[PDB]
């Protein structure tokens, strides 16, 4: 029994040398790391395609619909007295109308199917106010009714010049309408083109009733297979990454087994769960996972190809996904040379005291997370959200985008005085002891656990 | 009375093996956390309403009466010609007389309330100049009265075009005028619109006398409940953290108290402050902090909700630091467990000898702080103000920003050889001293408070 | 034997007290460094000449054909209308043949010469598109044939005003022509000014088919000597370059062949190509190496002014690594003294352990980079290609612009809700495992090397 | 003499415990430190004042002479055809002759007074170009005479209508005028104006004869006392900071004389310059020197105060210098306990060490600044000039700017493919190199040296 427990935990080279084994999973991770990162990149053509007729549509409709618009004005966009905002819907809806005869793309019109398009109808043009809306600054009073009512003019393809804006009770405006255009730049990959339906979204803004009334337009792409087209191997690829993996997986699959009944008889023997997973091969699991992956992201992507579903993100997450694991599968190859293997050794003697530090460090970092999204976020760019307080905190403890950091609250060192003296104190604190202290301590972990294995 | 000191210092679980003792102060802290954050979130909502209010409000006003002003200009906009002057004040003048027609906000003009309006007046147009001011630079000469004198036009809100500047001895004009309006956004959060008074000041200022006259429009906003309006539970929130706060004060008070008199037990048994303070539970005394600055915030919301104050920012800033140091107190109960307690263990062996540090370290800062500001502010960008200065020197220490603040000097090497000589010198010394010398020491001095205590 | 060995080893001090040695090959690099920074610096005079002649060219082009165009505006320059698009292509046509009326250069025509000119011709205007186009959005459905058809209208400088667009199959449109000018600053440096030809290639691209057309300009510049040209020492410096450095090649020969003379009396001594090395002069390697590239570099730039060569680049990439190594290789003589060779002694001691920790990092690093590249590309504007993803992600790994890295992801946060998440995810491992622990074991690994050559 | 010489070396306290000596010498430090900061403020206004009238008349200038100029356009600012640069060149001369109708400052001409201004002429219109100028591109061809001719044109303040440049040999453009003004500003500080004046230079740059002229203004001040003037304690502080730089310079003088001889009694006693030095006081040759700065400093601050010079950048520079090293002159008295002295302990040991480090590092660092600076300058912007370039490298070696560093050469890969290779090497390299090796060793020896003087 010794000898097939010292057996099972030898080297390839030197199971070779024992028992003269080939390694053919080693040679499969080779081939897998080859296969299954050629297959992302050729993925990666059609996945950019697709993005990239999205995106230069929806700035083609912003050149077109709005009033005015320039490149990198979306976040100011926005009108500041009713004539601009009259000429600017009018502006939209008479480009909707013209869009035939001055358009560089070629689109065609969606009429009907539902809210807020009546039948026969292409674009809705909808204002939304309340139902009573008596507002007297004058004398300081208003009498209230917060319904909210739309009234909703309809336009049809080729009476929406005389709309009447309620302005003094107007929470939006709204220009919705359909668009179908063919992505013909597909042909170029080899690929018959899909038929894009873009449901476009103008937005005039006035729930803040602040005399400023941003604008924005938005749009949702929905592709569907075209019917009948006309044009005068990635597959067989396809199928060489599943059998690849299939067998991976098997081989994988059959040493886990092996290795239980092994852990089995060592148990039977002795007549203990942390001395009992001595016998899981992590790194099987890592690779039996990563299989799976990659097979999904394969079937997905054949799917897609196919034209019976276009989740191109879905599938762009899994296949990179795959890719890592596949390429950091490998590495269960080197652990067995002690030179080429300090990075996973002090991982391993090192990750139960970072954690246990991280259980002290969390409370202090979601206190300062919480405390600078309510008190600065209304004041700082950086702190609008708690996804993005976490990341000026984080690129901060990195030092990191500091002085921007500072300088965006001198503008309130005027106005707002206390809240700029509560930012300094803020920031220098957060600084001082997350960078000095708490990452001192991080690091000192990691190199005295490697200290603990250097030899 | 060994027994009794021995129970003093052992921790909850153990108290609780030996007396059975309930842990209601960690259950009190947990659920503190939850409800203070909540309560945080929830004002949050108001504070973000009121503050983009103001900030929108003023955006709006400088799109309307600043002739020719757009985004991202705030810093430079400035006339430049007489005939640029005189269109700037006019059309200030004539967009408020327009408001009502043009704006797409509800304003109400006000009239009187003292200077600088007289009664019945809304608008005060007012240049200020120097008393005598003959000025002669074709002689070299000049004869001035410095003393200031202000002419100031009245215009009714629905003579001021025959304005006739002074240009030679022109200190500054001045547009000031107040609005009326009311935030019905409030309406969202389901509570009552308030009555803003906007006081709205524009400044055309020569003091430099430079031939370049910089525009500003600045704003400030006095809120005010309306007078019977009408609109067609956070209240029991508020008061479950107030129960939560005061049961949790009276108990680290009880605890404070029999830490005392084991105290004077204890020197009376012996028949050395550093020795008496031994008994202090300093996170008690810091939870006690807390529990008062919570329920002063509570009750500051309430009375903001009440509309009997108006006070967003000093209530914001005490529940977040309240909160904070909510999320913070409970890593008292992380202190038994060594390998929980690297940090605190590690700060308080390292603090004095920092400190110690830090006092020779302190005045040479200080000296570097002083020179940057005088000799490089005026060129600087970054060296503005003191503030500004050690914002840009703690930023450097840790490497952020250095090649943009060597640049800003690039421009003075053909200008002033001498002082750009000086900022090469200035900065390479200061980062070097400071990043390679300074800071290595203090994380040295961290990392071997934190050996000493490893083990 | 003995002897000549400890001989051959001693330092140039060393040598000179036992033999009295004269230190020539010490002297010769000290004048080398002094003479090759010279001829550095000389050339690259003549160098930025060139360069700021084509951008400057570039530039100016750029004002002058493109219609409406600003600076900085290259990457987003485009045309949304047809009426824009043929706005643009009859300017840019206009402006070619107005060009001797309006430009400040002097340009002359160039014609015929091959495709796409004609005999006589000197602006190509192309247009491409489909050889069978039918696109039919509404019925969707479309008929296309994709081969490529050109059609190309010739004009000649001082009919292409009846071009018409097939917009819905255009692949795209094309401007071709050239213009000889002569770069007259070189006077300034005392040289005969060339003759340039630059082939100006505007393209109006509608590969997307997105109704976005983007419009680039770019050149090739083509640099003749002219004929016979009237202008009413550097050679010396280059030859003396010359001696310097064959002089120094001698030197590092002969010493090269002493010590493999030596090598093998030594090994036929002892009756191990490690230990065979131990007489390789790594120094005088690299020496030698660096006199090659001078002399190349010397000759390439006699060849250039002499106008037999143009290849400015080529040269200054030869020229400025052998300023870099000539440079580098007087450190050899530092070798001998303990206290000033702590950087080459560590060097030496941990490089392979660096390599093979390297080994494990590199898997990780491109599994990383292939998958950030693939997914997060068509989203982040710092993952459009793999060299961009590798200087991204050794950026991060550095600290630097961590958080704009974050930032350009927020916009999809709204859009694309999993592949913000998926890149949530990727940066912050990405970030932690990196700067946290890997780097950590590098600089472990090269201060423990320190630690052991210390003393 | 034993006991002298301890005393000699006893604290301030020890000195006082011993002869009951009082230390006034501590006392005149920190009201040094007080004064000198306060003198430096009260200077840094005026020199605001100086500073700030030169640069916004400098912006004025631009705003009113150049045609179209806009904020921020400094660096692109140029003319592209004819007839932009004739209608540039009137705006100028047009606007000059206007300057009293339009102007918001208070501007008086200059006539006469040498070249390039004519008796009874203020404004000078210039053109340069070469004596022979045939150039025929078109033949290849050109017959130059490159001695520059001046043809000059003058105005008088209220024919250069009829400018005719001469485009194809025209090496530049320039107006020179020169305009008085009076500082008003400074009657806010208590102090009498100064009368300024600019000498203004317009340039239109054609030496690259590229088709592309750049266009730029640059001013010159003099400032000189006016006549006979009129307006309707600094001088007691400056007369007490002399008397306090004084009476501090006489004590430290004083000690340095006794130790002196004190030395010379110790080398007499005993019957090397090294231990001779030790009797030697370098706080008290640094605060020395600090007085001469200050002393010095003050009688140029009370001379330009006088109207006797105007060098307010030299008196900056002093009085900053002098101010810091007050500052930092008071930690000779932290010397005397070790825990406050950890710094200059450190400091004292590890200097040797560290320059014997830096004569390697030096050539390496310098080999990569020339190299940089002659192959990336021409198309990098941050390698333009060697300052530039060595203030670049440093900043990468503290990880600041790495990725904008990296991406203004991906504008290469297309037009220069072997450049954009080279600099990837170089930069990979670079950082590689001295991140993570050098600045480690760095580090490390300093570190090293810490822990020498530990306990
Ligand atoms: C008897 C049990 C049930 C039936 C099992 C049938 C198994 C079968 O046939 O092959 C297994 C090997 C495994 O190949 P591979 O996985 O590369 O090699 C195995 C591993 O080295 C394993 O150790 P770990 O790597 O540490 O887990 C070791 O214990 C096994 O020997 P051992 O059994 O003496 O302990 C080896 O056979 O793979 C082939 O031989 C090529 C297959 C593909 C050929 C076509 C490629 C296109
Ligand atoms: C006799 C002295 C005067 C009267 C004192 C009356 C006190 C009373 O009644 O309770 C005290 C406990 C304290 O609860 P709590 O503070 O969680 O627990 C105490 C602490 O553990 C303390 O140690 P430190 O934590 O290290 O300071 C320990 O010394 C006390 O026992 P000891 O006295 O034997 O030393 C404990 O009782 O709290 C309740 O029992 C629940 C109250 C809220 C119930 C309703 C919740 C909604
Ligand atoms: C006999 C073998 C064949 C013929 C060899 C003829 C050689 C000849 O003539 O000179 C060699 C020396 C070398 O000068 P240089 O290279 O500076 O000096 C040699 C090196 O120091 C070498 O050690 P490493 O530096 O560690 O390799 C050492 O072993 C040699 O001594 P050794 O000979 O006893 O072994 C030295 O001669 O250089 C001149 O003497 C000036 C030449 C230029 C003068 C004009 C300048 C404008
Ligand atoms: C006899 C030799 C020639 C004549 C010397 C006349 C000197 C005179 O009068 O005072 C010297 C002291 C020095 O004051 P101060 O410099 O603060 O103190 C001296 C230092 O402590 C010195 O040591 P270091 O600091 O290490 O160099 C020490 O050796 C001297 O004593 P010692 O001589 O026994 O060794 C001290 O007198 O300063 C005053 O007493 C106040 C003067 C200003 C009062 C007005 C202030 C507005
Ligand atoms: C040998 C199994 C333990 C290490 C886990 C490997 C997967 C990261
Ligand atoms: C146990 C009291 C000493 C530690 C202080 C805790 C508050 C930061
Ligand atoms: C040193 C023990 C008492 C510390 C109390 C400070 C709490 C903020
Ligand atoms: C002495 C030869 C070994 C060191 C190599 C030097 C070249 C980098
Ligand atoms: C005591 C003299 C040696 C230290 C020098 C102090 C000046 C920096």
């Amino acid at each position: 029994l010794r000898r097939r427990l010292k057996y099972f935990f030898m080297s390839p080279c030197d199971k070779f040398r024992a028992k003269g084994r080939k390694p053919c999973k080693l040679m499969l991770q080779v081939v897998k790391i080859l296969v299954v990162t050629v297959q992302l990149i050729l993925f990666g053509l059609s996945n950019q395609l697709a993005v990239t007729f999205r995106e230069e549509n929806t700035i083609a409709f912003r050149h077109l619909f709005l009033l005015g618009y320039s490149d990198g004005a979306d976040d100011t966009f926005a009108a500041y007295t009713r004539e601009q905002l009259y000429q600017a819907i009018f502006h939209a809806v008479d480009q909707y109308l013209a869009l035939p005869d001055v358009s560089l793309g070629r689109y065609a019109y969606v009429r009907g199917g539902g809210d807020p398009w009546t039948n026969g109808s292409g674009l809705a043009l909808c204002q939304r106010y309340y139902h009573r809306g008596h507002v007297d600054p004058a004398n300081d009073t208003f009498d209230i009714d917060p319904m909210v009512v739309t009234d909703c003019i309809q336009v049809d393809p080729p009476s929406y010049k005389n709309l009447t804006l309620k302005f003094h009770k107007l929470v939006n405006v709204t220009i919705h309408f359909r668009l179908k255009t063919i992505n013909l730049q597909s042909l170029i990959n080899n690929e018959i083109p899909d038929c894009y339906t873009f449901s476009v979204l103008i937005t005039f803004d006035n729930k803040a009733h602040s005399g400023r009334i941003p604008i924005s337009l938005e749009t949702q792409a929905h592709i569907q297979e075209c019917k009948h087209p006309s044009v005068f191997f990635r597959l067989l690829f396809d199928v060489v990454v599943i059998l690849t993996c299939s067998l991976s997986f098997l081989l994988c699959a059959r040493s886990l087994l092996r290795g239980f009944l092994l852990q089995n008889e060592f148990v039977g023997f002795m007549w203990s769960l942390w001395e009992r997973l001595e016998f899981v091969n992590g790194w099987y699991i890592l690779l039996v996972t990563s299989d799976v992956l990659t097979i999904s992201g394969t079937i997905m992507k054949i799917g897609i190809e196919a034209k019976n579903l276009a989740s191109y993100d879905v599938c762009s997450i899994l296949l990179g996904t795959s890719t890592l694991l596949v390429w950091v599968g490998v590495i269960r190859y080197l652990t067995f040379f002690h030179n080429y293997n300090i990075l996973i050794a002090t991982l391993r003697v090192a990750l139960p005291s970072v954690m246990r530090f991280c259980c002290c460090v969390a409370v202090i970092y979601l206190g300062y997370c919480f405390c600078g999204w309510i008190v600065l976020g209304p004041y700082h760019v950086k702190f609008r959200s708690l996804s993005m307080v976490s990341e000026c905190l984080f690129s901060l403890i990195n030092g990191d985008d500091m002085f921007v950091t500072f300088a965006a609250m001198q503008a309130q060192q005027g106005r707002s005085s206390l809240v700029w003296l509560f930012s300094q104190l803020y920031l220098y604190s957060f600084i001082s002891l997350f960078i000095y202290m708490v990452l001192s301590l991080f690091i000192a972990l990691i190199t005295g656990a490697y200290d603990t294995i250097k030899h």
